């Protein structure tokens, strides 16, 4: 049951903010290791004396890398006056974010069709203002609202390239990388009380929740068409491994982004490009589930993979799962940064389609009683 | 002339430490971009609650990235009881050094005899104490005095493998990079007056200056046998072209460490290695000098260098100077960051047998009249 309740119209998912200490060297490693190349920048060469601000692209995927300078070379402006490319920006508030948090998502910004409406509708509907509405060059609106912890939902309107202010960089500078990420899956909270979470975040949207003992509890909410999906994870206390949720937690600072899924176009591709590059810059990978997972994979999805694309799992570490509608393929990379906080989902979806359908094959909870029974299998 | 007054025994540069948002991602660019290996570390893994810190090698040279947690990690503890493995360090200094100058240079260690005694008879020669001496593990003594801006001069000293608490890497993370670096030649600072910086340096070390329009005035400090070599510079204020020094300035918030000199046992293979990976992840190179400069290099250095070594500095942009006793070879790196303040030079000198002796070729500043020269000269 998908009740199409939202309350404003959204596109999709447009771009995610990282907010850094040095946005050049975040992007140049992102870069290299998921293969995204430098689309777009706003710095001190374009004229922005407040922020440094360098934009990743790979398929419809935008990842922005910002970072402050010296509050001294924008000391004479004020926000009529700035120079800054993103008006929400504040010297402050991103030092102190920084200093709570560690490197991490800002902003998770989808695209919609009248941001000032959208924000307007958000906040009669309880939403916290964040950063009120603002048209950029009479052509872009941007605002923010309040998501959890100190993440904001940014919406994005286009009246008709990335944002006015920003320059598209040069060829010389811009080398074609690509291992075959498209587009942001779904965004992921972690949060201490998933109930007020909830409430609050499908009161202001509209968002419905989406159709779905191991250190959480999880539900998930989703756009109209089901393209923009916001899961939610709450730890559950009084295990005997300590939850991820609550660890998380502890060293971010409380409640925040704690992983973005990136969908591939071709997983196998996209693995190996990111494996081989590990230990010289890229991202490392969570342990590899044992050979038991592999065995037992056939009998639940041999019907959808051979066996030559089912070892081929096996040789990346890739874990598979499934729903009623489609079959799910994913890997999870270690933390992004020096904290157990952030890190990065690759998924491929196969089935449920129409196009492809949003959420099909689920998120992969299953995968939590299939690992545990493959490792405690294989031991014995 | 080298009156050899050192006042106490120096051996040679030990390693240099920087202080980062995220020692993680910084160090993940600096070992693809540089061909440096991670040798060591010190952070959650291997109980250090404070501080993480990543080590990367390449021969002789050993860089340093330092970034702290969440101070609520460590909130119990006191530095008696630190899980600190350096005990110089200190959440609120790193953050506010980070959050004034950006990434750059905290410290620049040097290896000693004694590191007591050389921060005893430092201090007692005028030196402004940082860190007093701290014996770690009974086995490393290790000690900070301030030496312009923010940045330390670090003294460490061993009794008979980086730091107590570190853990060598394991060789799955350890990938063997490496694309000719072998040590740190020198370390160059920026101040707004040099003769001050130079009497207070001079003062407590016992560093002679070493045998020697453009926007600066310098001056070379140097240990008893000149292999530890610490330039500093001043801005020259009305000229037409803006100060380099000044513009760092404004931009670091004042002192600080402007470029390293990282020497190469193979130039050539140095720079194809770094070039390839410019746009990949690593670093850039300042703009080339037009082919005028290199029609100009054999008049010059034509006994040194071959017709196709002078070529092949050519295609790599390689600068080259003289002084009476060798010749020497550079290039240098854009910014490492988001502001134009520290840099890299690569660096490899020929002459001076006797071993090589320090210094040997000068610091190329003749290079600054050569560059304009054949520069103009192109134009017309
Ligand atoms: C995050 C995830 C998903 C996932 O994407 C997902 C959502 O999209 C929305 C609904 C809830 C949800 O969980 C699916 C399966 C997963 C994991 C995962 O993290 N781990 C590793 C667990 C060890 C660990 C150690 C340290 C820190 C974190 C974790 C898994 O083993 N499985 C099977
Ligand atoms: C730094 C250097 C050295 C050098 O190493 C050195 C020392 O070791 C010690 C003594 C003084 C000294 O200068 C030598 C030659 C150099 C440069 C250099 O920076 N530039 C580029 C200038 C444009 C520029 C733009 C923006 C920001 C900075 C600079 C040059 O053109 N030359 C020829
Ligand atoms: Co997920
Ligand atoms: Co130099």
């Amino acid at each position: 049951k998908n009740p199409k309740s939202d309350k404003f119209k959204v596109k999709r998912f447009h771009h995610i903010e990282f907010w850094c200490g040095d946005a050049t060297n975040v992007a140049r490693r992102f870069s290299w290791g998921l293969g995204m190349r430098f689309s777009a920048k706003s710095d001190l060469s374009t004229g922005n004396m407040v922020h440094a601000s360098y934009l990743l692209t790979s398929g419809d995927l935008r990842f922005l890398f910002t970072a402050p300078y010296s509050p001294s070379l924008s000391a004479g402006e004020i926000k009529p006056t700035t120079t800054a490319s993103i008006p929400s920006f504040d010297h402050g508030s991103c030092r102190s974010f920084f200093s709570s948090h560690g490197l991490g998502v800002r902003a998770v910004a989808i695209e919609v069709e009248d941001a000032e409406s959208a924000f307007s509708i958000s906040v009669a509907n309880g939403a916290i203002p964040s950063s009120p509405p603002i048209v950029l060059n009479e052509a872009v609106t941007i605002a923010e609202v309040k998501l959890y912890g100190d993440v904001v939902l940014r919406y994005v309107s286009y009246k008709a390239e990335f944002l006015p202010g920003f320059e598209r960089v040069e060829d010389a500078s811009s080398f074609p990388l690509d291992y075959g990420i498209r587009r942001l899956d779904h965004a992921v909270g972690n949060v201490p009380e998933l109930g007020p979470a909830l409430t609050y975040v499908a009161g202001f949207t509209g968002f419905h929740q989406f159709a779905e003992e191991s250190g959480l509890n999880s539900a998930v909410l989703a756009s109209n068409d089901e393209m923009v999906l916001l899961p939610i994870n709450e730890p559950v206390h009084g295990t005997k491994r300590k939850s991820q949720i609550q660890t998380y937690l502890e060293h971010n600072e409380g409640a925040g982004l704690q992983h973005l899924a990136l969908m591939s176009e071709d997983i196998f591709r996209t693995l190996r490009e990111m494996r081989k590059r590990s230990s010289i810059g890229g991202f490392d990978f969570m342990p590899s589930p044992p050979p038991t997972y592999y065995q037992n994979l056939k009998k639940r999805v041999g019907d959808v993979l051979s066996d030559d694309q089912i070892k081929e799992c096996e040789e990346l570490g890739i874990l598979v799962d499934r729903d009623d509608q489609g079959t799910l393929l994913q890997i999870f990379t270690k933390p992004l940064g020096d904290r157990p906080t952030i890190f990065i989902e690759i998924i491929q979806r196969v089935g449920c389609m129409m196009y492809q359908s949003g959420g099909c094959g689920g998120f992969g909870k299953g995968n939590f009683s299939e690992l545990f029974k493959s490792i405690e299998e294989y031991e014995k």
